[PDB]
């Protein structure tokens, strides 16, 4: 087989392909989230833009993973992309809760892959994840947690008002 | 009669004149809406500016229609302009509801005229409507629907607060 | 009623609303004049542009009047807008004669309103009219009189030639 | 045959080739018109330039049609180009009358082709015509009608004077 | 249901959702094509970049469709995304053949949707497709056909040489 | 007849008209050549652009001839334009061979006309041809001969490869 492959296990190759699938699924989920908040009967522009930026971020993550797979001499293999878990995403709070669950699952998949790289003595893979993924994910989950807290603080007894204010004064538009 | 007229039915000519009347009536309605929200006892600058921009837009629509009537060799005929349906327009919500009703009526008149053009095999008219009117109208009705949803979300139990916040944080001033 | 209204009679309020109606009717008349001279079988661009500029001027006059009505704490009330007095406007001479008749009627309405303001000891209204309307109107009627004289001088025995030359060499295109 | 052709009827292909022939014939007619008005014994520069600009416009129309034929996977087929209908074109009025007749024939050919596209459910062809041809033609015929009216107004009893003035004060030089 | 929806059939809404699925599948196919040509054992940079640009184009198409669905008051519904039809894509010729098959299928889906819009008297949908999709697709299929012809001309008896030269001298890098 | 004509024979006048016909026929031939190489199943952009530039050059030649005819007081007379000699033009080699045959025929017509001018003692005509036509033609035929030699050198046993390389590395795109 490969004229470049070196120190790159079949286990890591497969796991990288699985992780691509997870990132692309996450991108799709965020595309659905974005268009839901674009509905005339939802109409929260800042929320919309927040989730579309994440759709792009997750697609970029997948792309970098696929680039690395080729740089290492593995073979990119694509699978079916499962549709997102919901067709409607409820409130901004419901959506941000679903997004943090999603991110925590991606982070766990990154950690799992890092551990596999470590067991396989694959330092390039370990560094790749550390340099492009693990801190980005920590930073994103922190920001989502910050948002959750602010959204929650605003529910009070006037939920609509709080939802509008969060979109207007925290999220970008 | 006309040295330029070609493929331009009397039915379309008349319907174009009727549509001009509808656009000018819509412009007038929006002028009334704008000055109501300019009242010292209403005083919602952003709402005022939103409806004045629409008064100008609807006048522009009428002007383009009249330009096209002449380009086709039809004869512009003006009728009495009915005053707007109300002298006072209630809340921002009441006003935005009235505006979307108005826009839906204009859109239906555009669709009706497009259908007439299609039946008469008048592709220039059909393209004119598609290129300058139908998508502008879809975009406007979408924006009004977005606004309605945000206004509605803000009523809650503190209607005045919500009305102020919508004007301050969504509409332009 | 009004928390701002001071020294502003019901008579002036009503007369201001009537004057708005007159200005908007004048704007409409000028819109009709403009599109007539835009006809392929009339085709006098300079005349067209002259009357469209007046349509805009008269609309601006109405707008300023409505702004002032609100600044004084009166209530803008709109009525039906009568269509213009003609559907076709004849020669440039016929049109300019009709325009000066129209302007003289507006000027008389301004003078009448000024007199009412004076009788009611309403100096703000009197100054408003003097500052934004009376001299603009004198200047416009003078310019129309100048035009009439030039158009008349050009009729001679070659009316078409004179009509073309006036449009080409006096009016803007 | 063609590796790209899709939804593109033989009838439309042939009609497009015929329309190319019509446009190129129109270009040739305008070339003849231009050089006639360039004669020392005619010498109307503005008229000359007006018809040369149209020769170029009609050639561009043909070129776009031929580009589209290839984009659709049809085969451009050229036929003999009939010489223009006259060798001398009379007055500016005679020439502008001949030009509007010509344009009306081109417009009818466009409408005929649009109808064929519609019957064949060929929306690309229908849009192509609407986007690049039908409104350009309406605008041109309107401008020619405007010119005819001005030329006619200037004949009066001093035809030479009127012909000179039209060329000098309306047409570009 | 919807406060904005007007003249927008359930049939069109569903078909738009189906078309989104087709565009996203096409984007995925092009992502796979791109990474295959990025393999160290394939290594055709220009081919890689050509297919990645198409992945982005097809994603943009899907996005515009979803935007329009919301502008019309339809509801975006996502389905599972089928993986691409192949894991390895053979030669540049094999790949470009597969890409033109794919594009022809998308074009047929656009035409089908346009026909449905026409039957339903939905001119906004018909114009949307004409303005953003049908000509882009014709232009792309023409370019692919051009490429196919050039690739085919280069096979001769030295296929590797021809594949290299096409990538180096036609495709962008 | 003519108030400007001087030293300008009927024989030269007629021959100039014939030469215009030849130039316009040549322009048409080059238009056909250009669109053939624009076909999806030919697809040689550089060849396409080479022949379109010549279509424009030959049209310019005709235009200059017609300008000169009027400057001399002759009368431009147009005839039917024969369609080009072929509907399909074969290889780049076949096309360039046909183009040099065409150019040699134009050059001979120029030389013939120069000789007629010389016999008629018409130095203005002789200079006009020398200054705007004879050297342009020599330069063009030299360039075509250069191209023929390069195309011929590239046929070898891999004709497609050679045809691609010539288009890519010699002709402009
Ligand atoms: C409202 C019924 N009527 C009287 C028939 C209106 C309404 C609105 C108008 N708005 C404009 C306008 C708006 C923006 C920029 C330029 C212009 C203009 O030149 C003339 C106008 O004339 C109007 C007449
Ligand atoms: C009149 C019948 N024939 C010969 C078939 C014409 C007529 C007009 C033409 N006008 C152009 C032209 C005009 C403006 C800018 C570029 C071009 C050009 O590149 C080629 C032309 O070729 C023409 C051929
Ligand atoms: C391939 C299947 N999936 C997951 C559903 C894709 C494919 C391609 C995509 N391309 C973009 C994209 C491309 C250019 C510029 C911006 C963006 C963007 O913001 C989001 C994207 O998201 C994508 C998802
Ligand atoms: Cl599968
Ligand atoms: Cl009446
Ligand atoms: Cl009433
Ligand atoms: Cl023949
Ligand atoms: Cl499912
Ligand atoms: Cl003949």
């Amino acid at each position: 087989s490969s004229q470049i492959r070196q120190n790159y296990s079949t286990e890591v190759e497969a796991a990288v392909n699985r992780l691509v699938n997870l990132y692309l699924r996450a991108s799709y989920t965020y595309l659905s989230l974005g268009f839901y908040f674009d509905r005339d009967d939802v109409a929260l522009e800042g929320v919309c833009h927040f989730f579309f930026e994440l759709a792009f971020e997750k697609f970029e993550g997948a792309f970098r993973l696929l680039k690395m797979q080729n740089q290492r001499g593995g073979r990119a293999l694509f699978q079916d992309l499962q549709k997102p878990s919901q067709d409607e995403w409820g409130t901004t709070l419901d959506a941000m809760k679903a997004a943090i669950v999603l991110e925590k699952s991606l982070n766990q998949a990154l950690l799992d892959l890092h551990a596999l790289g470590s067991a396989q003595a694959d330092p390039h893979l370990c560094d790749f994840l550390e340099s492009h993924f693990l801190d980005e994910e920590v930073k994103l989950i922190k920001k989502m947690g910050d948002h959750l807290t602010n959204i929650q603080r605003l529910v009070g007894s006037q939920a609509g008002l709080g939802e509008y204010l969060f979109e207007r004064l925290t999220l970008k538009h």
